[PDB]
Protein backbone atom coordinates (compact mmCIF):
# COMPACT_ATOMS: atom_id res chain seq x y z
CA UNK A 1 0.00 0.00 0.00
CA UNK A 2 0.80 3.81 -0.49
CA UNK A 3 -0.36 5.48 2.51
CA UNK A 4 1.27 9.32 1.93
CA UNK A 5 -1.01 11.31 0.01
CA UNK A 6 -3.69 9.94 2.76
CA UNK A 7 -2.02 11.29 5.56
CA UNK A 8 -1.46 15.61 4.96
CA UNK A 9 -3.63 17.48 6.40
CA UNK A 10 -2.75 21.07 5.41
CA UNK A 11 -2.44 21.92 1.59
CA UNK A 12 -4.13 23.24 -1.09
CA UNK A 13 -4.01 23.07 -4.92
CA UNK A 14 -4.96 24.30 -8.18
CA UNK A 15 -5.62 23.12 -11.67
CA UNK A 16 -3.11 25.57 -14.35
CA UNK A 17 -4.07 25.81 -17.73
CA UNK A 18 -1.24 26.72 -20.38
CA UNK A 19 -2.28 27.56 -23.98
CA UNK A 20 1.36 27.50 -25.25
CA UNK A 21 4.09 24.27 -24.56
CA UNK A 22 6.51 26.71 -25.08
CA UNK A 23 5.67 28.09 -21.57
CA UNK A 24 5.60 24.55 -20.01
CA UNK A 25 9.50 24.05 -20.85
CA UNK A 26 10.58 27.61 -19.89
CA UNK A 27 8.64 26.85 -16.34
CA UNK A 28 10.54 24.04 -16.16
CA UNK A 29 13.58 25.11 -16.99
CA UNK A 30 13.50 28.37 -14.78
CA UNK A 31 11.34 27.63 -12.05
CA UNK A 32 8.80 30.48 -12.24
CA UNK A 33 5.38 30.70 -13.59
CA UNK A 34 2.72 33.72 -14.06
CA UNK A 35 -1.27 33.56 -14.02
CA UNK A 36 -3.58 36.01 -15.15
CA UNK A 37 -4.09 38.93 -12.59
CA UNK A 38 -7.04 37.62 -10.99
CA UNK A 39 -5.44 34.19 -11.18
CA UNK A 40 -2.09 35.40 -10.08
CA UNK A 41 -4.19 36.86 -6.97
CA UNK A 42 -5.80 33.45 -6.56
CA UNK A 43 -2.67 31.90 -6.10
CA UNK A 44 -1.00 34.52 -3.98
CA UNK A 45 -3.93 34.82 -1.55
CA UNK A 46 -3.27 31.02 -0.96
CA UNK A 47 0.02 30.82 -0.75
CA UNK A 48 0.29 34.20 1.89
CA UNK A 49 -2.21 32.64 3.88
CA UNK A 50 -0.39 28.67 4.08
CA UNK A 51 2.33 30.61 6.05
CA UNK A 52 4.61 28.31 5.04
CA UNK A 53 2.35 25.50 6.99
CA UNK A 54 1.63 23.20 4.01
CA UNK A 55 2.48 23.41 0.30
CA UNK A 56 0.54 24.56 -2.42
CA UNK A 57 0.52 22.36 -5.50
CA UNK A 58 -0.10 23.67 -9.01
CA UNK A 59 -1.09 20.81 -11.33
CA UNK A 60 -0.13 21.77 -15.00
CA UNK A 61 -2.32 20.78 -18.33
CA UNK A 62 -1.67 22.07 -21.61
CA UNK A 63 -5.40 23.58 -22.78
CA UNK A 64 -6.60 20.77 -25.51
CA UNK A 65 -3.65 18.38 -24.47
CA UNK A 66 -5.29 15.24 -23.31
CA UNK A 67 -3.15 14.89 -20.65
CA UNK A 68 -1.77 16.64 -17.60
CA UNK A 69 2.19 17.44 -17.91
CA UNK A 70 2.75 17.48 -14.18
CA UNK A 71 3.24 19.03 -10.60
CA UNK A 72 4.79 22.16 -9.50
CA UNK A 73 5.02 23.79 -5.73
CA UNK A 74 4.34 27.06 -5.58
CA UNK A 75 8.05 28.57 -3.62
CA UNK A 76 7.24 32.39 -3.26
CA UNK A 77 4.18 34.97 -3.11
CA UNK A 78 3.75 36.68 -6.47
CA UNK A 79 6.60 39.89 -7.35
CA UNK A 80 3.69 41.92 -9.64
CA UNK A 81 6.44 44.07 -11.16
CA UNK A 82 8.49 42.34 -13.48
CA UNK A 83 10.51 42.41 -16.91
CA UNK A 84 7.38 41.78 -19.93
CA UNK A 85 7.31 39.82 -22.35
CA UNK A 86 9.04 36.75 -21.11
CA UNK A 87 6.60 33.80 -22.15
CA UNK A 88 5.48 33.44 -25.35
CA UNK A 89 2.78 35.82 -25.61
CA UNK A 90 3.25 38.86 -24.25
CA UNK A 91 -0.43 39.18 -22.05
CA UNK A 92 1.20 38.44 -18.36
CA UNK A 93 2.50 41.18 -15.51
CA UNK A 94 4.93 39.25 -12.46
CA UNK A 95 6.16 36.37 -11.62
CA UNK A 96 6.17 34.02 -8.97
CA UNK A 97 8.83 31.02 -8.43
CA UNK A 98 7.63 27.41 -8.21
CA UNK A 99 10.03 24.24 -7.92
CA UNK A 100 8.34 21.22 -10.40
CA UNK A 101 8.26 17.76 -8.38
CA UNK A 102 6.93 16.04 -11.34
CA UNK A 103 6.93 16.09 -15.28
CA UNK A 104 4.92 13.85 -16.83
CA UNK A 105 2.24 13.34 -19.15
CA UNK A 106 -0.92 11.71 -17.33
CA UNK A 107 -4.21 10.78 -19.77
CA UNK A 108 -7.18 12.67 -18.74
CA UNK A 109 -8.48 9.24 -19.27
CA UNK A 110 -6.73 8.43 -15.71
CA UNK A 111 -8.29 11.15 -13.97
CA UNK A 112 -11.56 11.86 -15.45
CA UNK A 113 -13.41 9.99 -12.98
CA UNK A 114 -12.56 12.47 -10.20
CA UNK A 115 -15.02 15.21 -9.63
CA UNK A 116 -14.73 18.45 -8.08
CA UNK A 117 -17.83 19.17 -5.44
CA UNK A 118 -16.63 22.98 -5.36
CA UNK A 119 -17.08 23.15 -9.34
CA UNK A 120 -20.92 21.74 -10.22
CA UNK A 121 -19.42 18.08 -10.05
CA UNK A 122 -17.54 18.85 -13.35
CA UNK A 123 -14.50 16.13 -13.87
CA UNK A 124 -11.02 17.76 -12.68
CA UNK A 125 -10.16 17.14 -16.39
CA UNK A 126 -12.74 19.94 -17.13
CA UNK A 127 -11.35 21.83 -15.25
CA UNK A 128 -10.59 26.16 -16.32
CA UNK A 129 -7.07 27.98 -15.39
CA UNK A 130 -6.53 28.37 -11.38
CA UNK A 131 -9.30 26.07 -10.56
CA UNK A 132 -8.99 25.11 -6.86
CA UNK A 133 -9.04 21.54 -5.82
CA UNK A 134 -10.47 20.19 -2.71
CA UNK A 135 -7.90 18.69 -0.73
CA UNK A 136 -9.59 15.22 -0.51
CA UNK A 137 -9.50 14.94 -4.11
CA UNK A 138 -6.28 16.60 -4.16
CA UNK A 139 -4.92 13.58 -2.53
CA UNK A 140 -6.40 11.41 -5.43
CA UNK A 141 -5.62 13.01 -8.31
CA UNK A 142 -1.78 13.57 -6.67
CA UNK A 143 -1.88 9.64 -6.19
CA UNK A 144 -2.68 8.41 -9.62
CA UNK A 145 -0.38 11.13 -11.27
CA UNK A 146 2.69 9.42 -8.85
CA UNK A 147 1.61 5.68 -9.69
CA UNK A 148 1.13 6.43 -13.62
CA UNK A 149 3.71 4.45 -15.76
C1 LIG B 1 -2.99 30.45 -19.62
N1 LIG B 1 -1.58 30.83 -19.47
C2 LIG B 1 -0.68 30.64 -20.59
O1 LIG B 1 -1.12 30.17 -21.60
C3 LIG B 1 0.76 31.00 -20.46
C4 LIG B 1 1.21 31.59 -19.17
C5 LIG B 1 2.64 32.03 -18.92
C6 LIG B 1 3.06 33.28 -18.15
C7 LIG B 1 3.42 31.89 -17.61
N2 LIG B 1 0.31 31.78 -18.05
C8 LIG B 1 -1.12 31.40 -18.17
O2 LIG B 1 -1.87 31.57 -17.26
CL1 LIG C 1 -10.67 20.88 1.12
Amino acid sequence: ENLYFQHMKHGRVFIIKSYSEDDIHRSIKYNIWCSTEHGNKRLDAAYRSMNGKGPVYLLFSVNGSGHFCGVAEMKSAVDYNTCAGVWSQDKWKGRFDVRWIFVKDVPNSQLRHIRLENNENKPVTNSRDTQEVPLEKAKQVLKIIASYK
